């Protein structure tokens, strides 16, 4: 049955500023601040929140070399973004169920709170969520 698994993190960014990279601006992004993992992403079908779908290439030396994401749950007015894995990535490693929700708040001016939540079913969240934070983190530096 689908699992829950939620850890946060507290970023010294600019809510907006991380809503942006976060929600909208990251084509060029994760590649630039994951290059260990992600060589480019692709834009499949739709035009920013729900229902695109996205192709992560990973470096040749990965396998599964690719992993397919669609936008499932998208609200600029709470800060929220939900990306469910649908091919490849963490479904090829014996996952049959991944989603990755992040929800930004504002704690001052420049300190922002993500919470994230993966929800999963079958490699383990502990491990997967440590990515995501590290993540996470790349953008508070690429941002700064
Ligand atoms: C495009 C975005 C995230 C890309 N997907 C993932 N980002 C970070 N950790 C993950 N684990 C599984 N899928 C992911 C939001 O900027
Ligand atoms: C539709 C989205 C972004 C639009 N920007 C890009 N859309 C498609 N290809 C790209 N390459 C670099 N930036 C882009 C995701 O919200
Ligand atoms: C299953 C694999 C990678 C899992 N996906 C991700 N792993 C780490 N950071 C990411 N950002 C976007 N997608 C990812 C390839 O071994």
């Amino acid at each position: 049955m689908v699992k829950e698994f939620n850890t946060q993190t507290e970023l010294s960014v600019r809510l907006e500023a991380l809503w942006a990279v976060l929600s909208k601006d990251f084509i060029t992004v994760v590649p630039k601040v994951l290059p260990h993992i992600v060589k480019d992403v692709q834009l499949i079908e739709g035009d920013g929140g729900v229902g695109t779908i996205l192709i992560f290439n990973f470096l040749p030396e990965v396998s599964p070399s690719y992993q397919r994401e669609e936008i499932t749950e998208f609200d600029e007015s709470s800060h929220e973004i939900g990306l469910q894995v649908i091919e490849g990535g963490y479904l090829s490693q014996g996952l049959s169920y991944y989603k990755t929700t992040f929800k930004l708040s504002e704690i001052e001016e420049d300190k922002t709170l993500v919470n994230v939540k993966i929800s999963y079913d079958h490699v383990t969240p502990t491990k997967t969520s440590q990515s995501t934070l590290m993540y996470l983190r790349r953008l508070e530096r690429y941002l700064s």
